[PDB]
DNA sequence: CGAGTAAGCAGTCCGCG
DNA sequence: GCGGACTGCTTAC
């Protein structure tokens, strides 16, 4: 096999590399890598090295990396550009792996671990590590084993061994329900004392040294805790055995309001799963506890126990250990679903970076572009200092708030990357500038043509047309990967819909799910067999289809995020290729494109309808248009349609055969107007939306910018078995909105769009009547909580104190003195409830950590004093009044003359 | 900690004769 | 009471 790196580090004048050799074995090596850097040189000096602008460079070969670094410093002191890859390990990878890397994930040791630490005096601070580590479960991907290290004797209690037999039994048998599929994969090791547990752990770790190290909050808790506890017991040298090169660094993570410490283990790639999830999931959750995320992703129930965690080991060590093992398995289950580890490896090996660098799009793109340029003997510029400056972004159309019955939406495929490629925007392709006219003048095609030579953006920038820039070249490569995966995602989605249809008629038989590739549209043969399958088999297929879709979603959306990140990286001062001219070339062209095509679409439809001055485009944001199709439907007449799917087809056909060619001609003209390199503005139909045929549903509504809802029948070519709501921006979509309120507001919207005013009034009346029975957590608002100290004045609210922060201060007073009550963590999320006038808490709200039950110390009082009236008005009635007045609808029945009867 | 900007709503403070 | 100036948070793209 071809060799691939596992990890790479610079330590002084050495590169330390762990790698898989040509025989599939793991090796480590120290290499005295001699880096090269570059300086500009005279034209008369023969070279093969050129900077990205075609200026000649001399290569400087250094005796060692320290010399290269010292040279960089002296080049600053002189005031001359020191060119080349200053991150020498990236240059090492580029030299050592001068090919497209094919990696074999079965050779990569992926470790998932979780530790337990009993603490009577509150949260066990990792930087102190003053309490014994009493459980470690460490799953190894190569062995496919859960290694359990269980402490039986502690200052906080002596316990009996954990029992695999009880662990396996049902909760209803008094067991822990550790999933049977992992029971045989558990290797249980009890220890008499913590010293021997830790010593054995380190020996195990040497034998099976993680390459990828993950788990839940491992970087902020488990790793620094284990490191510091071993440091405190045995000394630093022993603790540094967690690094295969025996090198570690305390790393200080700073943000706006404070800083925290992590432990960098040289020669390991830590990908904390909580951070993978935050970057890659495209969710915003009310809580990031593993219990909360597991329930959301996997539909598994919360891990249940009596009393606080601080007493669980002594009261129920059996459950304590089982829940430790289950917690490690839950992260593996999430990854089997989301496949974020697979994604990180793909992207990291593609870019040729330390895998953990996938968290930084700047670092990822710096390496991709470096490797691209190096291939052609080109030399990258030195990174420079830039002051942070604001710059303009997208255009968003102000919609007229209203109901909108029939809507067809369109938007650009990979808008910003397509702009980059079309215009040929790149550091080295800048050809110059032209005199800019007001944007409105380009939008209406009255401005002078910018250039007859170069490819232009309406911000004044001109680019070469003879050759593709490195940015368009590299962005195109990832875009193409994105498109392949999106194809698989969309096929799986359509396949899912076929299964749902077939579920309306399940067969009474015993059979199997069909062995199929859900990434490809089902053939007629498969479709036939599906119509003969049982509900059990169908549901299993649907589950598999949806997992396939999830896998496709992860691969496509995060590749989309990568290329979109390049567009934004051009507007970050830390990026090697920061340039506001290019960042704004993209965004300004985007604004033109939208408004240009709005004008074209209006012109086209006014034409087909024999009208003048009518607005058919009702809204748009960045790269999208929403087109009113009422007039198109009305031209055939609702009476001519057999059912909803009939007019959906008709609109689908109209969009495909009339709208899209019209849209395409409009953009081709714009491309010529701007003299662009290649026409790449492809604005495909997204959604077809309307009420069910013959209903009183209103179909859709807008309340304002970034606030709308649509009843959609077909999304990007997926024809749904049941209509699906596309809701954007509204309260149903905000993690801040109480869970039960999100649900009620969604059902209010479904009724509005699908059934009409009377159905909405019927539901509202019931919700208003019954909501006081809703569980307190389900009706609590949610907020991130920053600057709790800033607004704390003797435990009371200082001036301008935010409502949620006030709730926390109330909580803090109510639990004061308790070393045991859960603390609110600065920067994390809280539930918030309003309190009735004259409550014992002495303020108008209380807040506590989200994803948790409020401590029993105060729970009864909170429940008794919860202000349901304020809660209802603020979270439910106010947003609903906003939806209904926008939609010209009443959520309560108004009096009429009929009431005389 | 980790690419970008646009823009919505909640809440505080306070004006508005 | 409502809105503007401002802070805080959250979402659409
Ligand atoms: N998370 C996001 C979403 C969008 N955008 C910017 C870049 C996108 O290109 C543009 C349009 O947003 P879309 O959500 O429509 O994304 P794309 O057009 O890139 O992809 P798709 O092909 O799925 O429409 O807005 C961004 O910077 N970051
Ligand atoms: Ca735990
Ligand atoms: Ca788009
Ligand atoms: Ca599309
Ligand atoms: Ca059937
Ligand atoms: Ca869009």
């Amino acid at each position: 096999m071809k060799e691939f790196y596992l990890t790479v580090e610079q330590i002084g004048d050495s590169i330390f590399e762990r790698y898989i050799d040509s025989n599939g074995r793991e090796r480590t090596r120290e290499v005295e890598y001699k880096p090269s850097l570059f300086a500009h040189c005279p034209e008369s000096q023969a070279t093969k090295y050129f900077d990205i602008y075609g200026k000649p460079c001399t290569r400087k070969l250094f005796a060692n990396m320290r010399d290269a670094s010292q040279w960089i410093k002296r080049m600053e002191d002189i005031g001359l550009e020191a060119l080349g890859m200053d991150d020498f390990k990236l240059a090492y990878l580029s030299d050592t792996y001068n090919y497209e890397i094919k990696y074999d994930h079965t050779k990569i040791r992926v470790a998932n671990f979780d530790i337990e630490v009993t603490s009577p005096d509150g949260f066990p601070e990792p930087s102190q590590a003053k309490h014994p580590i009493d459980a470690i479960t460490h799953y190894d991907s190569i062995d496919d084993r859960f290694y359990v290290f269980d402490l039986l004797n502690s200052p906080y209690g002596n316990v009996e061994e954990w029992s695999i037999e009880i662990a396996a039994k049902l909760q209803e048998q008094g067991g822990d329900e550790v999933p049977s599929e992992i029971i045989d994969k558990i290797i249980y090791m009890p220890f008499d004392n913590e010293k021997e547990l830790l010593m054995e752990y380190l020996n195990f770790w040497q034998q099976k040294t993680p390459v990828i190290l993950t788990g839940w909050n491992v970087e902020s808790f488990a790793i620094p805790y284990v490191y510091n506890r071993i440091k405190n017991i045995f000394g630093e040298s022993t603790a540094k055995r967690l690094s295969p090169h025996r090198k570690t660094r305390v790393k200080v993570i700073e943000n706006m309001y404070g800083s925290r410490e992590i432990i960098t283990l040289f020669g390991i790639s830590v990908l904390d799963y909580i951070d993978l999830y935050k970057k890659f999931s495209f969710t915003n959750q009310p809580s990031y506890s593993l219990d909360y995320i597991s329930e959301f992703e996997l539909n598994v129930g919360k891990l249940k126990y009596d009393g606080p965690i601080s007493k669980l080991r002594e009261s129920n060590h059996q459950r304590y250990i089982s829940y430790n093992i289950i917690a490690v398995y839950r992260v593996l289950q999430i990854d089997a679903k989301r496949q974020f580890i697979n994604l990180s490896l793909d992207m990291g090996y593609y870019a040729k970076i330390q895998i953990q660098s996938v968290f930084s799009p700047i670092k990822t793109w710096d390496a991709i572009i470096f490797n691209s340029l190096k291939e052609q003997n080109k030399v990258i510029p030195q990174g420079r200092s830039h002051p942070v400056q604001p710059y303009p972004g997208a255009f968003v159309k102000e919609p007229i708030p209203n109901r909108y019955k029939y809507v067809m939406s369109f938007d650009l495929t990979s808008l910003y990357p397509s702009i980059i490629r079309q215009v040929n925007i790149s550091p080295e392709t800048i050809a110059g500038t032209f005199k800019v006219a007001p944007l409105h003048d380009y939008i209406n095609a009255v401005a002078e043509r910018p250039s007859d030579v170069y490819s232009c953006s309406p911000n004044g920038m001109m680019y070469y047309k003879d050759r593709d820039g490195v940015v368009p070249t590299e962005i195109t490569k990832v875009f193409n990967q994105r498109k392949e995966h999106k194809g698989y995602m969309l096929a799986a989605q359509r396949n899912g819909e076929i299964i749902k249809e077939a579920l309306h008629n399940p067969n009474l038989s015993v059979d199997e799910p069909l062995d199929v590739d859900y990434r490809f549209d089902f053939s007629d043969e498969i479709k036939e067999k599906i119509k003969k399958l049982s509900a059990k088999s169908l549901n299993e297929m649907l589950f598999r289809a949806q997992r396939t879709e999830v896998a496709g979603m992860t691969a496509q959306i995060n590749r989309k995020a990568l290329i979109n990140g390049l567009a934004g990286a051009l507007g970050n001062v830390w990026f090697r290729y920061y340039d506001l001219r290019n960042a704004t070339a993209i965004t300004t062209f985007g604004q033109m494109a939208l408004q240009w095509i709005e004008r074209k679409v209006n012109e086209y439809l006014n034409e087909v309808c024999g009208t003048e001055g009518e607005a058919f485009v009702l809204y748009g944001d960045t790269d999208s248009i929403y087109v009113s199709a009422d007039k198109i439907i009305d031209k055939v007449g609702e009476s001519k349609f057999r059912d909803t799917n009939h007019w959906v087809d008709f609109l689908d056909k109209f969009a495909r055969e009339r709208m899209e060619p019209a849209i395409d001609r409009g953009f081709r003209e714009m491309c010529e107007y701007m003299n662009n390199k290649q026409h790449l503005m492809f604005m495909d139909r997204e959604a077809i939306a309307g009420p069910p045929l013959g209903s009183k549903g209103i179909g859709g509504f807008w309340t304002g910018k970034k606030r709308y809802a649509l009843n959609v029948w077909d999304m990007e070519g997926t024809r749904y078995a049941e209509p699906k709501l596309k809701i954007m921006g509204l309260e149903t979509q905000k993690s801040s909105t109480p869970k039960a309120v999100q649900k009620a507001l969604k059902e209010c919207i479904r009724r509005m769009l699908q059934e009409g005013e009377e159905s909405l009034q019927e539901y509202f009346k019931e919700f208003e009547k019954e909501f006081r029975q809703l569980n307190y957590i389900s009706i609590a608002s949610v907020s991130s909580a920053n600057n709790i100290a800033k607004y704390d004045v003797g435990g009371f609210p200082g001036p301008k104190c935010p409502f949620h922060i006030r709730g926390i201060l109330t909580y803090n007073r109510a639990i004061k003195g308790n070393i045991d009550a859960p603390q609110v963590v600065e920067g994390e999320k809280v539930y918030v409830l309003p309190l009735r006038e004259g409550n014992p808490f002495g303020d108008k709200c209380i807040a506590w950590p989200s994803g948790t039950e409020i401590t029993d110390l105060i729970k009864d009082d909170v429940l008794h004093w919860m202000d349901y009236t304020v809660l209802l008005e603020k979270t439910f009635i106010k947003p609903l009044e906003g939806f209904t007045s926008a939609a010209k609808l009443d959520y309560e029945k108004k009096a009429s003359l009929f009431d005389m009867f």
